[PDB]
């Protein structure tokens, strides 16, 4: 088994598991946990904002956000083909009772005169704008960088109307890593970000919010309400300052094994596009092949290789520490193996 | 002042009047109020269902059909320009829990297959698709009409996958004089039927669901938590009944006043496109002209036209029965005037 | 037939039905409406207070209320046997996303000790307590009266902890007439009242809600996400007016007629206790009775007398204009024919 | 220092990191996790149940369960001084849109008859109560065990009217070892029963929900909203199943350290009933001292020992498997010291 479905499948090092062991912990509900709050502290101090707040999931990071920047009956501009519209349950709609009003992006960037346009005049008849939500990397696009001119254009928009700012960086490391915009830059054009530590950063659970003080507390209640107001929670903690610390400069390592196994699926015939892998993420087009995304993923979990389809005609492949290069060259072989056998 | 904003702005007819003041009445929370139940009783044979309710406004007639059609955390399917998405103060999310999928559609109607492109695998991360609404006419577009076959094919697409179909025909009957589709057949590619009483057919207020007996039991319970729930409101299905039964013919009137308008506007040297005005509104751009959208509203205002503001760029016209065909010509007297200024 | 079921099955009067045959409307979107204008402008004048907003219903009043007066998370302290609690289908949590906390109190009384103590401290784990209900006269109690230290203390613990007050004041006229406090008075205590046109006063349809302009701003935006954004409203607000400024003072017709029925079912033998008959109900036990409420109630309108049983044992009587002196010496007749044949 | 301000305070023991350092993981988001697999198997099991659901906190454990239970504008019925209405953010309101109905209880037990009387009728005015929640052991009142018979009975009032029951059982390991019922027995009345691993069984993170499959699969689907999906989980899985296989016998001496402790504290002049403590809680009144519990708190805290105010007279000290009874017995020398300095 090579499992490329995610980088979510990550697994703790050596390191974070001797960690979690022998965390120092407290009841977080409290304010206790030592290893929690230097996490926090850490993470805040690494995004160059105020406080930052745990959360067992970026799907709570996101919405504890929403409900802290919200009131019933907002608006909330995002991308059209966003994490927090199209795979969080429908979440700030029944949480928050806010409107997504979805914008068509390029690979992420949403145009910024298409954002101001969506801005909702003040009028009875409209819900009130009061944030905008940008995704960087953005994931469904095959982890794509939003450009830093993109996003500085969009927080400019949101100032000059009094509206706030989130950045879902759950692979933001990543897209720092690919444009060398370190994320303290990225961070002070929006007002709160949250980033994952569960993905390529490899920790187990959880992802950060980091932000105002005012936001932080407000979203540290809606996690009370959500019910990710854990006790001893360093044991999380422990493995996610490693994450945070020690596990992002090679990320390169999985931009680099994205960037040949898409090289040298093209080689082989497959509908890949190279140039576009900028992460750790490949998409792989099923259209000069006899069969549809969801045929070749069966094809390819029964030679030992595991993907995802994203829509009827496209694979996600992505790459991670648990991804040598030596196993993308034995998935090579076998995708080489199998495409005489799939083509069209 | 000639009021092109809205057909909202319609004013009760002396027969209106008359029927309001002698309307018999009872408690409609006990379901007593004779004049309400013959409008609804009307309205269900009119559309072709097997029962209807009324509502104080048409936004609540949309709202009481989300919620009694969804559970919290479902996905509507709704067209983006749409006026549940747009225009009604985010009330799907606030009040049902439910997630707009809008899907950009042209003039108003979806492409079926982007519709069901829209509707969501069972997925953990994903919420469950139980409703898909159209909008006839569709009001930002233009008072554009829906293709029938259009509506033919999503509610094909929805019974596949067990979803229900909303209409929002705040409008209906102005698509029904345009296409020649009557109001019934419409509805039987629909589970419920939003349509006004309150615009082009001249009521003062109110609206009416259609649909089937169950969900009007839900909508009903809807409406009464929502704060629908009125006493002796067969005060106001008085002017609705003759609202419903001798209003519906004359909107021809307001078509046929709505495209003199605009081939004259055209004629004047408006941004306008007279072969997109098929029911009573026009859509006027701004890009030939100094003043954007709302600069031209103020001077329309300053002139005595009254219009609205649609975008930045694009303003609303709208006839009704309370603007005559001498109305329309000294609003392009007027709207003739400013055209040298405006250019 | 005789209807005691409730005061909301009041008829309009023929100054009424003239009133609303010649309204002068507008559309009230706009704020056009000349005549819901007037109505509130008289409205937030008789309560002493800065704004208005007609509503098509007491419990959209209320709704639109808790919504502009809270967040999502908060809670609502209100008596635990108010009508927002327990007969607006929980539209407090559904709309505003608010947690009730009842407090049990005495005749519509709460302690003020348990308001105090039922205020949420600074914790993650609490709400915030953003509001305290009080609803006069108290409908569950059997239309009791709020004493006027009740609410003055309760508005005293409210305003040293930042909290808001709203009277259900449905039936405030009531009160108002039984303790001689005029509804100002009552209102100089609270941030909002709700007070209901159609039971007492006999208007067709709506309440009205007072308050601070910011607050009422609000609560019309509330009031449109609802649905309760009217067009030519005026028609009902001018029904509206007369029973705010006209049908306040006979009301005390009714409390006669309320205590001479239940002097009267008395001393025919029935479970009633005619010194608990402040305002306009009766509230009539089926202890000594071989039927239940349910029981009764079948027996009484199966021989021409409407009530409406409040519990198992218990079924309410409410007198209104629409219910003469003679008409209650008939209903009597009806309850002695039937008191040997239940007993 | 001396922690008696809850057992959530509890630390891994020894045996707890040995586990969570070597456990097998895989990412839960794909039920891939064969640790926390293991640990929904053995919940399962132990309760009696189809299935299990490991979540982040008994509050998130809670919430899932009540969406899973409810649609929009259900009621759910409770006891007035439960954690679910006292303790948990307002959440059933703004997650599920649910009110509760508080009922009072005697140490945790509402009276079968006010859960009765609770329920609603089919009406249009009325929500539909679809839930009813027992919390045993209960926290407020110190840690009581509700009686099985009063959980039976409830039960029973529950089946006669189609309503789903939850035991909220945050601490029901020490009802069973209190009472000698087996938490399977309990659960056999109950559709879905949450427990705590993170207080008096010691793991750092997390509670385990138990129902039947289809139930179940519903709190999943509401896990993932809520942002309870975690990844590799089975880190704090394999504290959870040390917590739940090997933890739940010593939860005896917590019991006996908090009767040794009560009885002592009155041999020491102090407010406490020892009769009443009945599992690792011990409630103590400032009635007979001159300060009020806030003020006790903080002599207290000076002194080393930490606790927790329940009240203005009613302080309450917990035990748990990180206080010896060498620590009790350090903290009655203090509660020694301190007693003429109050009295
Ligand atoms: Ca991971
Ligand atoms: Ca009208
Ligand atoms: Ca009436
Ligand atoms: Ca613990």
């Amino acid at each position: 088994m090579i499992d490329l479905r995610s980088d979510t499948v990550t697994k703790p090092t050596e390191e974070m598991r001797k960690a979690m062991a022998q965390a120092e912990v407290g009841d977080d509900v409290y304010g206790e946990d030592p290893t929690i709050n230097e996490l926090e502290r850490l993470a805040a101090e690494t995004f160059g904002k105020e406080a930052a707040l745990f959360v067992p999931s970026g799907t709570m990071g996101n919405q504890v956000s929403i409900m802290a920047h919200t009131q019933r009956g907002d608006e909330v501009i995002l991308e059209a083909d966003s994490h927090i519209f199209w795979a969080e349950v429908g979440a700030m709609a029944v949480l928050s009772g806010v409107m997504p009003h979805p914008v068509p992006g390029k690979n992420g960037a949403m145009d910024p005169d298409d954002v101001r346009k969506a801005i909702r005049d003040g009028n009875i008849h409209f819900p009130r704008t009061s944030l905008i939500a940008i995704e960087n990397t953005h994931n469904r696009s095959g982890g794509r960088v939003v450009p830093l001119e993109n996003i500085k254009e969009i927080c400019t928009i949101a100032k000059e109307h009094g509206i706030n700012v989130h950045i879902d960086g759950a692979r933001i490391f990543n897209a720092s890593i690919a444009s060398g915009v370190p994320v303290k830059e990225y961070a002070g054009y929006a007002d709160s970000v949250m980033f994952c530590l569960s993905k390529g950063l490899c920790a187990p659970v959880g992802s950060v919010v980091v932000g105002d003080r005012d936001f932080i507390e407000r979203a540290r209640k809606a996690r009370k309400m959500l019910g990710g107001g854990m006790r001893q929670a360093g044991v999380l903690a422990a493995a996610g300052i490693i994450a945070l610390t020690k596990m992002v400069d090679r990320l390169k390592e999985d931009h680099e094994n994205a960037r040949f196994l898409a090289l040298k699926l093209k080689e082989i015939g497959y509908s890949v596009n190279p140039e576009d892998v900028k992460t750790n993420m490949v998409i792989l087009r099923t259209d000069n092949l006899k069969v549809n995304a969801h045929g070749f993923i069966e094809a390819l979990r029964n030679s030992g290789v595991l993907a995802e389809a994203v829509s009827d005609t496209e694979i996600r492949l992505v790459t991670h520490k648990d991804v040598s290069r030596n196993d993308i060259e034995e998935a090579l072989n076998i995708f080489e193996k199998l495409f005489s056998q799939v083509q069209h």
